[PDB]
C-alpha cells in the first residue's frame, strides 16, 4: 500500500508502507485551540483521543487524503 | 452525542449515546464477497480488521452517515 503521510496542510507527500498488513490513516485533533492532522501507514487503527475530532482508517492506496 | 446506528443500506436510524466518553463510528467490511456497514455509538474506535474496507470515528452529531 501507498499512503499520504503529510501533516496538516503541508505539501502532499506519500510513503510506501512496510508490508501487506499495513493500511492508511488520517487523524485530526485539536491541540488547545489549534487543529492538526496526521497521516500515514499503520497496521493498527489509532484510538480516537478525547481531543481528537476524527480518525479514519482505510485500506486502499492513497485513501487518506 | 447522537449517532447513526443503521446497518448497511437499511433505513436511517439514530441512537443517543449513554455517556460523555462516546463518539460515533462507521465500519465498512467485506463478509465473503458481500459488503456490510455497521454504525453506532462507541467509546473506542474499532480496529480495522483484514477484511475491513474502512473505519471512521467522529464526534459531531450525525457525523457517521
Amino acid at each position: 500500500t501507498k499512503c499520504y503521510n503529510h501533516q496538516s496542510t503541508t505539501p502532499e507527500t506519500t510513503e510506501i508502507c512496510p508490508d501487506s498488513g499495513y493500511f492508511c490513516y488520517k487523524s485530526s485533533w485539536i491541540d488547545g485551540r489549534e487543529g492538526r492532522i496526521e497521516r500515514g501507514c499503520t497496521f493498527t487503527c489509532p484510538e480516537l483521543t478525547p481531543n481528537g475530532k476524527y480518525v479514519y482508517c482505510c485500506r486502499r492506496d492513497k485513501c487518506n487524503q
